[PDB]
């Protein structure tokens, strides 16, 4: 009986559809060791909500359906329908009348339609999670599409070879969308998109700024919660996608039905043929079905127990530790591969080059406790492809025990909350201990030293997507985020923030000038660190969200970017890009290795040295004593730095004073002649300013930072 | 530091010849260590070194530098520096010179002296003690190769490959295959580059054998208990290293010259289209427990690569039964492995792997745990489960016993079937339902898990324990040639010697050998499953009934290529046996019978006859017999190829009386044709063609095949 | 709605190999089968016979049997295919066919009008009715 | 048949290795010709054949069979069964070994005997007799 239609069994491997060109049709693999049936839908271009086939996969190769249809082309609209026992209080939920997402589509054609029929269960039922809703969802779920995997990467193989070091990275946190959005520079119908992103314009503004890697938000196919579209809003960032492999379709400026897969290749290719590393944020440890009385797209109908982590004693309910409704299993079998598979993808594939890692703790999560020698990891450190390239992690979750700072494996940078919190409370006029505010500047050697970690596993940042912008930071004494429609409820509630003066936007000058000063004590003090640099994208051009520290959903003037600046702007603009070209000349502050402290090969002079007010080395009590002044000497010509060529390498001698103390200090200058080079003054630098010599005296206003250089001794 | 060197890179692990910078780079795992050191050593001095390299640049647990001027051929070693603590695992002894885990090429092999152990050999203190000499002198080198060699024509048999279901597995020894091969030059006797001589492919081609699995190959040591006795480790399931070929295999020396044999040979298996699986031995080392020497592992790092007894670690687990197991819940020891498997099938164009005591590799201390990290990353990697993977489903520990256990795309030698089907021709009566299940690929154990009848690896004999031609010609072992007062191998082999221990006159005791030699090999050709010979019983080889030569490399072992008409007539009913096979899918199926009638036909796929004529039934079904009479209707399968067609063969009617008695079975509807027996004698106008469901009278201990050719 | 019916039939013909074949059924039992490659039956139900066959018909009933198929792929595999009962009825007039042994279950036809449940599966050789013009292709399922 | 075989193609003719097949394909034309038997000859004999395969398919007037496991170096010949009328030019006589009209390489020549005949040499009634002795080594 069966099947009038031509098909064959195909084979398990590779998961998802692929197009075998030399057999003229498409090669279906699906997961599920729960499933009792799987259905193949085929739909056509111009009629998505009924399907136009319907294909039972009958072969089963040990927990992977498949089958091959001869005839199917790239471009084949497609979805699954998966059969099963329905016993939420165990934890398997099936129901075909759910039409579901290809958890391996490379591109995914549109979004979700909310309607109470993409659910599982009867959205108003009394029963909730435990009823089971029969509507067909197929018209209101995207369909998933066979993609054409070639792609000629012109050059390209060239970048390949020896790639930006770590120790001369910069890293530029950016939005695929606010980028170009507000960019009038470009056609009308690639702002916003990849294909912005990576213009002529766009890369020569990224070259001239002279950063060295991006770092795109979300990119994975996401989907906007329901809340918030149920109140007018929309997911902007992203953290909240159902498919781990294909690009967002909304970033696209060629459509959807391939457009979004070709249009991100030939971004990386044009970022990679002007010398620029392309990092992008993943979210593996949640996904956008939520918890329970969630929507069941994709992973909850195809195999509930096997794809998400689910309360031991009750398996109706989800556990939670991302914060977004559930987790991610990251100890299942197929589910480490699925993972393992997507960073592949996105390396070999799409030729990414680094990831950095969401709420990255929730992926060492072996049930209730944190394990960081998990399966998972421990399959990661050991891929040929993937120990390749460069991964970073936010070191926590939100569960209980989910801190793990410094405890992150040995390829991995982490992003340095500590620095992040300390550098801010510092400028802000709080005194912390000097050891304190000394470790951060010095790559937080407390932190990692412990765990043979090197400078570069700290990624050191004041200001991220997360919270504040800089401008905000030094704007703004508390969060606005009414705009989100939560009451102001969301969003971090300590800033370690100070408006200096008046809350938003003023016209006292006096409260500009502090406002302006500041913003270039953070920039000095970022890039004269040890450690690995991340620029929040937008601080550049003096980015406002009106103080909104949570601007998560809001898809307009609040987050896109604003290219249209003043003097005030355009001249801090300049500051940034002179700051970040004197951190790239001096690898003095890109090390490899931490300094010790003492003299080194037979020289006379310390590595490094801290010194206090009056001109005396650091001593055991004023090393732990509250201070609101650091001051420093990095001695370039003694550092223990090898250059993979076996050279010592060597740099100039600087002296950096970072006073936070809101009022003015008589600093007495270390012997030697020193000559000013770097400052966060605005008004003009005074004659007796340029050069100290002789260990004399300078009086140095509040909220300054210097930079000088020895030019004689 | 007055000489040149730079920082280098960790990865990746071992040592390597980087042409464009002219240096190697050496790079060496070892998260204990406190210092290290790196040795160089010339051709024409190896005892002591020529130079003495500290390496000082360590990122992570992972000591390396790269040392200008190199090139491939240096010999190397390392010493490293560390805690010296038994009570505690910490067994670091400088003193004493280390391979490096990564060798891809060892020069030669160990020579025994009290000086490679890391403690005193006669002190009475023993494992604790601290042994300072110096082991340099005794102990081989590690090889820097050159990765590189052309494969033409190779990169083609990378395509489609030698289907699951049309296999045959020919298990050989490197050496034993081709040392009494007075036609090749006697040179390359033994060797790889014998093993794929163009005399010898003819041979393989002609057998009509689809894939050869070769013995193990991994850079082995003779334990020093069998050197103190005149003897040597033949079989070579006692590593050191897991990336280099066995150094005594190779007909162009140490220094490279084996791993460019190796390759050659597999290159040139390819272009015959032969597929090569290796046995591999990850689970133990030939380090041996405390006490046993300090060679490579122990020293690098003792408490990372092997498994220690938690409240001790002074003492090494055993679930191997060779002194040590191999910790693979360690994160570089599990990259180990993995890196070892995927160097030989990349680099060397291994096609899949043979796991000795697959078990012990799921060992996650004391309990079995078959979704351990090392399994997950193996089904997982891109490369690896690309290939054919097959396991011993045991080790020798407590619940060690895996069958059917193992993961998706695992088969596992079926011992079941081994002791099954020899204890049926034996005389045993099992249980008609038993020897069913085994015939038909046993279903009752993999079935259960979602496997198929590939996963079961069918086998009558093996390396292990008796041969073809011994497993009828002996009632129990003699050992006694391995000096352990016949001590060692299985006590049990279910077989008998056909009415006479060893070699005999009474021809009436030649034919019944010859008879049930046939048996078996009916028996397992025609089995669901994947069958597996044992390189040799086409040759009618043997061991002079020792079931367990593994300490044996000489003529005991060794292929005797002299036929005589006896032994040339076996070779010729194997060819045409193994071609039967090849030629009918009913016998090579991806799926089970059902049992049942398909696809609207009037016949079941597979029946099950009794004695006198009629369909088993319930009782008779789960009561003992010697006798099995089941037909295949090779119209009703549900088989499908590859481009969706549904396959078909012919009805067979398979006969298998192990009654020492002669039966008379009454045939099925039909007209039946014989065309497969175990008889030595002529067969009689009245047996070729069986009419009318009349009966026909079997001789005790045959075997038959019928063919419907109507009904 | 005819568009759809060219395409199923098309999908149906390349399904099955018993519709494909490089070599002409025999008319006979083949590899011990006790089956026909090909059976033509009459209104009845027996097969055509030596008159029958020579003799003018406006009805036309045909077996093959795709599991006795002298069928060959370029890999030496002989492949098999299910069994099909065809009935091709140009009689302008209704006609009682006797269908021959087994369980049979309608697979195509050139009705219009939606097919009664009586006539989906037709068991132990009744007759089913027969509208003139109509050609129908039936499955055996078990025998 | 018990053992391995394929229908091959007809074309081109001769024998032909398919190397990534791991085979050969054999392919002999003859219009009247009865029946054929491909000859597999070893190197050590090749007096007797050390197997004789029936080419089955028949594609036209062209006779083929494909053969898993040979190689380059296979020495082969053919034996053709035909009615034996040699006064109506039927001179079929599978007793006589024949050398493949294709074949690109022949090993050694013919040692004369009166065996390769297909008519008895010494017989009074010549051309027309019938000699039945294996012409083969």
């Amino acid at each position: 009986r069966t099947r009038d239609r031509p098909l064959r069994p195909g084979d398990p491997y590779p998961l998802g559809s692929n197009w075998i060109e030399d057999d003229d049709g498409v090669n279906f693999s699906l997961f599920s060791e729960n499933a009792e049936k799987v259905e193949l839908l085929l739909y056509s271009l111009t009629n998505q909500k009924y399907p136009k086939e319907i294909i039972e996969v009958k072969n089963k190769t040990g927990d992977i359906w498949h089958v091959f249809v001869p005839g199917l082309r790239p471009g084949q609209l497609y979805a699954y329908r998966v059969y099963g026992p329905y016993k939420p209080e165990l934890g398997l939920r099936f129901n075909p009348n759910k039409v579901l997402i290809d958890p391996y589509a490379k591109a995914i054609n549109g979004s979700v339609i909310w309607n109470d029929a993409v659910f599982g269960y009867k959205i108003g039922d009394q029963n909730q999670d435990l009823t089971y809703d029969e509507r067909d969802s197929g018209e209101y779920v995207p369909k998933s599409v066979v993609i054409n995997p070639y792609f000629e990467w012109d050059d390209e193989d060239f970048i390949k070879g020896k790639k930006v070091p770590l120790k001369d990275t910069v890293i530029y946190e950016v939005h695929v969308k606010g980028f170009t959005k507000l960019r009038l520079d470009l056609p009308e119908n690639i702002r916003g998109t990849y294909e912005g992103l990576a213009s002529e314009q766009m890369i020569s503004y990224l070259k001239d700024l002279g950063i060295t890697t991006v770092e795109l938000m979300p990119v994975f196919h996401f989907i906007d919660q329901r809340f918030l579209t149920d109140k007018g809003l929309t997911n902007y960032w992203g953290y909240d996608p159902i498919n781990f492999f294909s690009p967002e379709c909304r970033y696209s400026s060629t459509g959807c039905l391939g457009g979004q897969v070709l249009s991100f290749k030939k971004m990386v290719n044009e970022l990679h043929n002007a010398g620029i590393e392309v990092i992008i944020d993943v979210v593996y440890n949640h996904t956008a079905e939520g918890n329970h009385l969630g929507p069941t797209l994709s992973f909850r109908g195809i195999d509930n127990t096997a794809y998400y982590m689910l309360q031991p004693d009750n398996k109706r309910y989800y556990l939670d530790f991302t914060g977004t409704g559930n987790t991610l299993n990251l100890s299942h079998p197929r589910v480490i591969q699925m993972v393992l598979d997507s960073l592949r993808y996105w390396v070999t594939e799409m030729h990414v080059d680094g990831f950095r890692f969401d709420l990255a703790a929730a992926l060492a999560r072996e049930l209730y406790s944190v394990n960081m020698l998990n399966t998972f990891f421990i399959a990661l450190q050991q891929d040929p492809i993937l120990s390749q390239v460069k991964l970073i992690a936010e070191p926590w979750d939100v569960g209980q025990g989910g801190y793990q700072v410094g405890n992150f494996p040995y390829q991995w940078a982490e992003w340095n909350g500590k620095y992040r919190d300390s550098i801010r409370r510092f400028w802000r006029g709080e005194a912390l201990p000097y050891s304190e505010i000394a470790n951060r500047l010095l790559g937080s050697p407390d932190i990692y030293l412990g765990n043979n970690k090197t400078p570069f596993a700290s990624i050191n940042y004041v200001t991220s997507h997360d919270g504040f912008t800089l401008e905000d930071l030094v704007s703004y004494n508390q969060k606005h985020n009414e705009a989100n429609g939560f009451n102001n409820q969301d969003g971090m509630n300590e800033n370690y923030s100070w408006n200096c003066g008046a809350e938003g936007p003023t016209n006292d000058q006096n409260v500009v000038i502090c406002r302006e000063k500041q913003k270039r004590n953070f920039m000095i003090t970022l890039l004269v660190s040890q450690g690995t640099p991340m620029i929040l994208g937008g601080d550049e051009l003096s980015r406002t969200q009106r103080g909104n520290n949570n601007a998560f959903c809001q898809d307009n003037e609040i987050t896109w970017f604003d290219w249209n600046l003043d003097e005030r702007k355009s001249k801090f603009l300049e500051f940034v890009k002179k700051m970040i070209q004197f951190y790239r000349a001096h690898p003095a502050f890109r090390r490899e290795r931490y300094f010790q402290g003492k003299k080194l090969f037979g020289m006379p002079l310390k590595d490094v040295t801290f010194y206090t007010l009056e001109g005396r080395e650091v001593d055991e009590k004023t090393w732990s004593s509250p201070t609101q002044l650091v001051i420093f000497v990095l001695e370039g010509s003694v550092m223990d730095e090898i250059n993979m060529y076996g050279e010592r390498i060597a740099d100039d001698s600087f002296l950096i004073i970072l006073n936070a103390n809101p009022n003015n200090v008589k600093v007495k200058f270390p012997k030697g002649k020193w000559e000013l080079v770097i400052s966060s003054y605005l008004r003009e630098i005074k004659p007796e300013e340029r050069i100290i010599e002789g260990e004399k005296e300078l009086e140095i206003e509040g909220r300054t930072a210097l930079v000088y250089r020895r030019i004689e001794l």
